[PDB]
């Protein structure tokens, strides 16, 4: 509990232009729009490795739609 640092997360500033590994991403946490200024799309890899990628090619939300996989559960 100190002055202010907390056990959070918060947001990246950084773009990436370049390809994504497809095998290596296995999911990805966005960040808050009312929290962060900067909306961005942080992906998340099996040895805990998140880069942010800017949101604006549809390439990330492709991924996103891969990475997703299991979402509704057809229950009947």
């Amino acid at each position: 509990q100190p002055v202010g640092i907390n056990t959070s997360t918060t947001c990246c500033y950084r773009f990436i232009n370049k390809k994504i590994p497809k095998q290596r991403l296995e999911s990805y946490r966005r960040t808050t729009s009312s929290h962060c200024p900067r909306e961005a799309v942080i992906f998340k890899t099996k040895l805990d490795k998140e880069i942010c990628a800017d949101p604006t090619q549809k390439w990330v939300q492709d991924f996103m739609k891969h990475l997703d996989k299991k979402t509704q559960t057809p229950k009947l």
